[PDB]
């Protein structure tokens, strides 16, 4: 009974006034206030420093009760601006101030008043930043592995961690009174005579310090729901105020009684979580699960409350979580397009009870989809649990938000992920209860460390280029991993023999990006203590310490490998036409690569390289399971290490693979040469485990096919997909069950991670790209995540309308 | 054959030079370098950053070679001069710069110069420093007692830790550029993917840049030696120098041949930790078994030098130790009367070989015993090690010597510390090899952390005026640990009442003194890495840490307990003649103390007090083993303690007891209200555990007694003892032998820790007193250690004035 087409004139009214802050501004109070209590602190522990500038700005930041909201609390002074948070860096801030209004699809008004803020801290942040002193330890080698960008991190070292969801039911089983008392006798069992302990209680002392501010604010917005009611003048809206005052006096201290306590609570978490670091995809977990017992008692039976006021009141908040906004770098913001939070929120799945499975799907599971399909906003990230006894009705009930043209929602598959995390050691009732954090990665909510996903980039496509001439990386002329073998010297003998010089570079990639990630992340540690994330994360607390120091009960981590499709395609034509058949001569390609197949005759070359050779997505198999092999050696490496939790507390403590890599097939293909698959330089990579664009024309029944050949089980950090579909094609109920065999063929017998789907006509793209002034709320789906396709750059703009537009 | 008297023109040229220099400067260019390389590497773990800082400031500050000097190597740009190290304070800099050349007995020329220097630099260390961030941790309550100086603890808070000898041996064997070759290997092993091992090379690059900077320094100084020679127009000097940069080349790398390269060598460590970190008590320890086999290839066997240039030699280093200064605040100033530097040098011994014990007395111990009674200087500090096999003929010869009046040398006793050790856990080996460090303390040279003795003060006597009235001290009106039983309530049923609330107090300002003792070591280990001094002690290099990180193959500390004798004759007199004789009242008492006893009868009763009871050094059973008992309390609290040390690497890792207390009796006496055994208010207290001054009427045999009864061997901090004869006692042969069985009978019958003595007569002290200006060469034992006279305050002055004078 999907009433997908209906908003109301309150959320009408706010969603267009966001879609419209076309360039956002630039709050720079919290830069001010940390820097003062890093001023007059310095002689505190960096926990203790740090909860104290938190609990400074918290209580002298500007507030506001904007658009008529039922959800409060913003992210800054002025509506959708990008705080500013100096302790991760400030050198791309010391370099592109001026540049800032007019950036490719990054673009942030700088006002003249703030611009001068900035120059005053930057300079003593200078020498003290995450970024600052990994510099001060690389190793010269690492150096230039980063200069290079082989292997990237700059996301790790601008930012905070996040990655994670924190444990929503504690919160709401104790409120934050009940935490206090967590923590007081957490400190009654300290003994100052004992090392271990001494340090134990500053981050003690800092947790409380940060929980008491936290109960602070949600009362100094308390205050403003009063304080505004009196100079407010339409009664309706003053019998709402008053109750959210009444709300928000309850949930400052004791645990929340109704759905809308229990919402703008969590909310509240999901805030300030955000103010205290700029860790991005900070998710929501199984909100369909914990905060239904209270759907329950006020809709469902006891009836205080209407189905549809609930659905209206998600909607502020939805709105909410999309007035997050966040500042990146030049060269980052290119692999994130769309000024993304990733703020995801996960619904449905299975729940193991009493050591039985079973469906988790419940009537909040769909008032909560219904709310996103009637919305069509980029927040939050929705994200469904499939499992082989879904539904039907949800399932179709899915496809109908699909047929809405804002890519949500997404898929994970309990198929896959359940029976991997039990066997990692996750403890059952854990891995039934896993979420999706960000975009397509999976963890446990409130008991994971950070970054489940996001570590380190490496550039599959430009080490296979390596590989093959030498060792040499023809972007920067180095050499990291010298090699006699190189196709200039047409001294392979077999083909083989160019798989191991593969299994060889690669082999000291990963290293190298192990060595720099050990440098990051020990950094991050001894410098930026997220103090409130640490204490919503299992099991913190108890032992008095970070996350990051190895407080959380589970810890594992994935880089991300960039270039997948064009790694099977480049490998299995040169196996082709160079071995195989000897169509193409050794030294033939390498000059043709070097010379970015220029003239008439090298143009030949490249066409029969694209088609005259077998193409990953197609389901074949020769191609599929190259591959996946030489995909194979990379997660064979990752055995040998462990993350820098291993041993200090948490459980498992080691990587595994990944292939959620946002948007950064683009900017990674403008540093990657010619390659053998017939791909130009510059031009783009293929995002995810996608098919590279174009190659894939026998339908996607064969893409999945291809995709699921890929060693899944061992690619924890996600296999992304992406399929595009016209409206027209999936319009009857006809083509809806073609839509369903297909995902419950996927998740079923393939075992696949994850499908997302962008149902527009290239048309609607294109007069979009023209006409931004009439289109600046269509959502479309980029990888892992939605954008608004007007705020995206072109760039952006064209590697999606450059995808496969495929029949069902 | 001991010629003690005789000289040269050359030795007494310096020696005049140095005690004319009797208001130093104060040279600034550590403060400066060490500021910007702090400012220029903000970005380096601080083991490197600090490692910079010396290498910077090795080779951008004034060095030169006055006096015609046999040994060669300036700590400052000035003579005399005292640098400025700022990592460890700047807050009793920035109260006391004004205040400085009018000072009592601490005075220091402040060129208007040099402190425009101190006020440009200063106030960025704020906030960052040691003291600084102690204060950044300490609990409100550990603060309070800070305030009162109930526990003291100034002398870690802002100095280094040093009180240690470092590995000379090795040093000698192995020469700079085999620990560069020690290093290397040890950073060959270091895998970069494993936590510990990227923290390890981080100390390790930080070594080689120091040794790096050492050797270049030797070589700056092989420089000098030459370049002087040119304008140099006195051939007999030149053929000096050229022999001096020549054995300055063959030191600066390689190790060294004669003795006159083994010892510059180990001069030059010596003085490099004094410009790293300004620790006191750097010690040599067994210089007459480690310089020995030198002394023997060259003079006595192939006699290529003469037995009367090695004598020569030594003096100019001894003048050069005399060269080293260091300043302290107002108030430490106090506590270390006479600006001096503890640097010890021990001679004799046994030497357990083969594991059989052997005499390890040798030519050299004659030579460097010899060669100090010439000089007569505060420094060295020579520490001479008993044992019951010692010849008549070398203690003879220790008794020639102290009839030089300067205090030395001073008297160890391997018959209590070895069995000690042992039984400690000490290596037996390493138990016969044990030094002298600073004062009377004792450790392992080269394998022991820093502090065996020297941490945190506690004033036995004001805790006691607690003990008697319900916890509440009367000098600063606190109350710490509450109780009922008070005098001034006459309520204690019972004199073992008493020593209850004794055993309750100290049982509680112990705890509190490890909780401070906690924080200021925790504070050390995290900002102020010594790298030089780690690199040479064992066994840092291999575990790739500092000292204070557990890199010491050995560690155990003490504290100083300061107040014995009265706290002893305290206790003994309430027993006396409130308890068992009820001559005096509870109350009729506490009002006498709450009055400084005043008036004429509160005088009488204070008369009663000193003289009507037995006090402690009169060899009287019932006050000394009363005393014993009182201690015994705080020595079995340490038993539950455990130091930071603990578990992270090194043996033992515990504490004990100690009395080594320098003149802090004094200024702690001025914060010690007016007590039971007689003593007035703000009077001096008992330095060490001496007896009381004036109170020992029955001669030394009975003063030895009575120290011989305390618990020696939980006091392996040192029990300190002060004699004080006239030249007429000590004069004949017939009176040598009586100190003789004196000190031989202390050492076997008594076991005891220490013995020094004073032959001086009491109007010698008084004209120097008097006319300064003749007497500026005149040294004289204040406890521990040496002192000029005439550079010690009034307050100094007359403590030593006041001590007892016996016959033999
Ligand atoms: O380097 P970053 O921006 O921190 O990592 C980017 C990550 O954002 C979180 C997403 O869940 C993941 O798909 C993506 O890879
Ligand atoms: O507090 P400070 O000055 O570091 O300690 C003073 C210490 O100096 C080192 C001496 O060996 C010891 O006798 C004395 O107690």
């Amino acid at each position: 009974t999907l009433k997908l087409d209906t908003l109301s004139d309150r959320i009408k009214a706010h969603k267009n006034a966001l879609v419209h802050i076309v360039k956002p501004p630039v709050c720079t109070e919290r830069a001010q206030h940390y820097t003062e209590m890093y001023q007059q602190h310095l002689d505190k522990p960096i926990p203790v420093r740090r909860a104290l500038a938190l609990a400074h700005h918290l209580a002298n930041r500007t507030i506001w009760i904007k658009h008529d909201e039922l959800i409060i609390g913003n992210q800054a002074s002025e509506v959708r601006a990008a705080p500013i948070f100096p302790e991760y860096t400030v050198s791309w801030i010391e370099k592109e101030i001026d540049d800032l209004a007019d950036r490719p699809g990054a673009g942030f008004a700088v006002s003249a008043a703030n611009a001068r803020v900035l120059h005053e801290v930057c300079p003593w942040w200078r020498g003290q930043t995450v970024q600052d002193r990994c510099y001060g330890m690389f190793t010269d080698e690492q150096k230039g592995l980063l200069a290079t960008g082989i292997i990237k991190a700059e996301g790790n070292m601008t930012s905070g961690d996040a990655h994670l969801a924190v444990n929503f039911p504690l919160l709401l089983e104790k409120g934050l009174d009940g935490l206090r008392e967590e923590v007081a006798e957490r400190r009654s069992r300290i003994n100052l005579t004992v090392l271990e302990d001494l340090h134990g209680e500053q981050f003690l002392k800092a947790i409380d310090i940060v929980l008491v501010a936290v109960s602070e604010h949600i009362e100094r917005f308390a205050a403003l729901a009063r304080e505004m009611a009196a100079t407010e003048t339409r009664e309706s809206r003053r019998d709402e105020l008053l109750a959210m005052a009444e709300n928000c006096d309850l949930i400052a201290h004791q645990p929340p009684q109704t759905f809308w306590q229990a919402l703008q609570l969590c909310y509240f978490i999901q805030l300030i979580l955000q103010i205290e670091s700029n860790g991005h995809s900070v998710s929501f977990g199984r909100m369909d699960q914990y905060l239904y017992p209270y759907y329950r008692r006020d809709v469902e039976l006891n009836q205080t409350l209407d189905r549809e006021h609930a659905i209206e009141m998600l909607h502020s908040c939805w709105l909410k979580l999309l007035e997050v906004n966040k500042i990146r770098s030049g060269s980052h913001s290119k692999a994130s397009a769309g000024s993304p939070l990733y703020q995801n929120v996960t619904i449905g799945g299975q729940n193991l009870v009493d050591g039985q499975p079973m469906d988790a799907v419940n009537p909040l599971s769909y008032a909560i989809l219904e709310s996103c399909g009637r919305l069509r906003s980029t927040q939050p990230n929705l994200s469904v649990r499939y499992h082989a006894g879904m539904s039907n009705d949800f399932l179709d009930a899915c496809v109908q938000v699909i047929r809405c043209g804002f890519g949500m929602p997404a898929f994970n598959n309990d198929e896959i992920v359940i029976p991997e995390f039990i066997k990692l050691g996750i403890e059952p009732q854990d891995a039934y209860d896993y979420a999706a954090i960000g975009c397509i990665e999976t963890a446990v909510g409130g008991k994971w460390g950070y970054r489940c996903t996001g570590m380190s980039f490496i550039n599959f496509a430009r080490v296979m280029l390596a590989a093959l001439e030498g060792g040499h990386d023809a972007t920067s002329g180095k050499v990291f991993l010298p090699q006699e073998k190189a196709l200039s010297a047409g001294n392979f003998n077999n083909f083989d023999e160019v798989m191991d010089a593969w299994d060889t570079q690669i082999r000291y990639y990963t290293r190298k990006s192990i060595e720099i990630e050990y440098v990051v992340d020990t950094m991050l540690e001894e410098n930026v203590h997220d103090i409130l994330c640490s204490a919503l994360v299992d099991d913190c607390i108890e032992r008095a310490k970070s996350i990051k120091q190895g407080g959380a009960k589970y810890d594992w981590v994935s880089g991300l490998q960039v270039g997948i499709a064009n790694l099977g395609n480049s490998l299995a034509a040169v196996k082709k036409l160079v071995f195989e058949q000897g169509a193409i001569g050794q030294q033939q390609l390498a000059a043709a690569l070097a010379d970015d197949f220029d003239g008439l005759t090298h143009e030949q070359l490249r066409q029969r390289l694209i088609n005259g050779a077998p193409k990953y997505g197609n389901d074949d198999d020769t191609v599929d399971t190259l591959l996946a092999r030489a995909y194979q050696t990379y997660i064979d490496e990752l055995k040998q290490y462990h993350n820098p939790r291993y041993g200090r507390g948490p459980v498992g403590g080691n990587y595994y693979a990944g292939t959620s890599s946002i948007s950064a097939n683009v900017p990674f293909g403008a540093q990657t040469m010619a390659t053998p698959d017939g791909r130009k330089a510059h031009t783009p990579l293929a995002e995810g485990a996608s098919p590279a664009s174009g190659t894939d024309h026998l339908g996607p029944t064969a893409v999945i096919g291809s995709v699921g050949k890929l060693p899944t089980a061992a690619i924890l950090g996600g296999v992304l997909l992406n399929q595009k579909l016209n409206p027209a094609t999936l319009e009857n109920e006809s083509d809806k069950q073609k839509l369903m065999i297909l995902l419950r063929t996927f998740f079923e017998v393939h075992k696949g991670w994850h499908i997302q789907y962008n149902i527009v006509s290239r048309e609607t793209l294109l007069d979009a790209k023209k006409h931004p002034d009439q289109y600046r709320d269509l959502v479309v789906r980029v990888a892992g995540y939605s954008a608004f396709f007007t705020a995206l750059s072109p760039d952006a703009q064209d590697d999606i309308i450059a995808r496969t537009e495929h029949m069902l």
